[PDB]
């Protein structure tokens, strides 16, 4: 049926599972210029899911370029 939670409250501030989702595109490392969603977010690292090799590898949250398409 209908039901909800009655508060509509996941996070107070920005919960570290942010940019888990957005499309990150490395530029350090062996896989430089590779594409890949995040997956999760770590301290000192993101574990990040290429589209080609469909696999999820962790980057330095800094190594890797936040994408987004421009004009």
């Amino acid at each position: 049926g209908s039901s909800g939670s009655s508060g509509m409250s996941r996070g107070r501030g920005r919960r570290d599972n942010e940019l888990i989702g957005q499309t990150v595109r490395i530029s350090q490392g062996p896989y430089k210029g590779y594409i890949g969603v995040v997956k999760d977010a770590t301290e000192s690292t993101a574990r990040v899911e290429l589209h080609s090799t469909c696999q999820t590898i962790s980057v330095d949250r800094q190594r890797l370029t936040t994408v987004g398409s421009r004009r």
